[PDB]
C-alpha cells in the first residue's frame, strides 16, 4: 500500500535525525508552580505543575537518581527520554521540557485532564466491543509506527493510557521502552500483561508488544484479564499453558482474534508473521473500523470526559504530598552525564 509505505519510510527519516542529536536541558523547576500529585511509583513521582510565563498546564514526571540506579533503572531512564524526545504520532504523549539538578531527572510532557482508561473501565464494568474495537484500533497504528522505528514498548496495559479532550487514547509511560534490532533479554512489564517468552527468560522481540495487546482488548470487553492470581508464580502457570476461556457474551470474531494474539508460541502469533501488522488490520473483528479516519481523528468517540478546563484534576485519584527538595551536593552525576 504505497500512501502507508511512503508514511512509514518518511517517520523513520524524521525519528533518526532526533535520535542522532537529542536536545537536553530546556527548562528549570523554578519556572513552573506546583500544583498536585497525579501518581507515584518505587522511583519517582508525576505532578500536575503550570508554567508561571504562559499559564500552560503540564505533566511532570520527577526521577530521583538514588533511587533510580538502587532499582537498576539507569539504561530505561536513558532510554526512555531519547525515544521521548525523537517520536511524533497522533496517539503518543509529546515530551516538552527536559532537565536535570543535584538530585532529580525532569520530563515534562502535556498534561491529559481525561484520567487513566483503567478508572474510566472499572467505573462502567465493561467496554461494548465498538467501544473496545475503537481504542484497539488506535493501539494498532501506534505499534505500526513504534515497531517500524524498530522501538518495543514492554507496558501496555490500562493504567498506561489516558483518554484525551476528544475521547482518543494517548499512550504515556515510556519507562521501558528500547530501540531493539533482533532480540532483547531485559526481564520487565508487568505480570498479567507478560508474553510466555519474558517468563522464560528467552530472547524476545515484538511480539510480546502483541501478546500484551490480546491481554487488553480480553480486560477491556471482559472487564478482567484473562490471567490472574494472588501471586505471581500462580499468573506465571496459567500464562505458560495458554488455557484461556472466553466469556459467552464475547461475539465469535473477537474469539479468534484473541486466540491468534494469545497465541504461546511467538512464530505463530499474529503480529510476528509474514504480513506482520495487516493480519490484524484484515482480521474479521476489525472489518468495520476505518483506519485512516481513526489516524485524522474524525471519528466521533464513545464517550468525552467530564472535566472543566484544562487544569482539572478531578478524572486522578488522591495521593499524599510530599515535598520536591533538591540537595545542595550534587548526586550520580556520572551515571546522568547523557541525560
Ligand atoms: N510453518 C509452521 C508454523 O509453525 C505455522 N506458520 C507460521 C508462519 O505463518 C503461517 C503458519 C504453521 O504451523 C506449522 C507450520 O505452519
Amino acid at each position: 500500500q504505497e500512501s502507508v509505505k511512503e508514511f512509514l519510510a518518511k517517520a523513520k527519516e524524521e525519528f533518526l535525525k532526533k535520535w542522532e542529536s537529542p536536545s537536553q536541558n530546556t527548562a528549570q523547576l523554578d519556572h513552573f508552580d506546583r500544583i498536585k500529585t497525579l501518581g507515584t511509583g518505587s522511583f519517582g513521582r508525576v505532578m500536575l505543575v503550570k508554567h508561571k510565563e504562559t499559564g500552560n498546564h503540564y505533566a511532570m514526571k520527577i526521577l530521583d537518581k538514588q533511587k533510580v540506579v538502587k532499582l537498576k533503572q539507569i539504561e530505561h531512564t536513558l532510554n526512555e527520554k531519547r525515544i521521548l524526545q525523537a517520536v511524533n504520532f497522533p496517539f503518543l504523549v509529546k515530551l516538552e521540557f527536559s532537565f536535570k539538578d543535584n538530585s532529580n531527572l525532569y520530563m515534562v510532557m502535556e498534561y491529559v485532564p481525561g484520567g487513566e482508561m483503567f478508572s474510566h473501565l472499572r467505573r462502567i464494568g465493561r467496554f461494548s466491543e465498538p467501544h473496545a474495537r475503537f481504542y484497539a484500533a488506535q493501539i494498532v497504528l501506534t505499534f505500526e509506527y513504534l515497531h517500524s522505528l524498530d522501538l518495543i514498548y514492554r507496558d501496555l496495559k490500562p493504567e498506561n493510557l489516558l483518554i484525551d479532550q476528544q475521547g482518543y487514547i494517548q499512550v504515556t509511560d515510556f519507562g521501558f521502552a528500547k530501540r531493539v534490532k533482533g532480540r532483547t533479554w531485559t526481564l520487565c512489564g508487568t505480570p498479567e500483561y507478560l508474553a510466555p517468552e519474558i517468563i522464560l527468560s528467552k530472547g524476545y522481540n515484538k511480539a510480546v508488544d502483541w501478546w500484551a495487546l490480546g491481554v487488553l482488548i480480553y480486560e477491556m470487553a471482559a472487564g478482567y484479564p484473562p490471567f490472574f492470581a494472588d501471586q505471581p508464580i500462580q499468573i506465571y502457570e496459567k500464562i505458560v499453558s495458554g488455557k484461556v476461556r472466553f466469556p459467552s457474551h464475547f461475539s465469535s470474531d473477537l474469539k479468534d482474534l484473541l486466540r491468534n494474539l494469545l497465541q504461546v508460541d511467538l512464530t505463530k502469533r499474529f503480529g510476528n508473521l509474514k504480513n506482520g501488522v495487516n493480519d490484524i488490520k484484515n482480521h474479521k473483528w476489525f472489518a468495520t473500523t476505518d483506519w485512516i479516519a481513526i489516524y485524522q481523528r474524525k471519528v466521533e468517540a464513545p464517550f468525552i470526559p467530564k472535566f472543566k478546563g484544562p487544569g482539572d484534576t478531578s478524572n486522578f485519584d488522591d495521593y499524599e504530598e510530599e515535598e520536591i527538595r533538591v540537595s545542595i551536593n550534587e548526586k550520580c552525576g556520572k551515571e546522568f552525564t547523557e541525560f
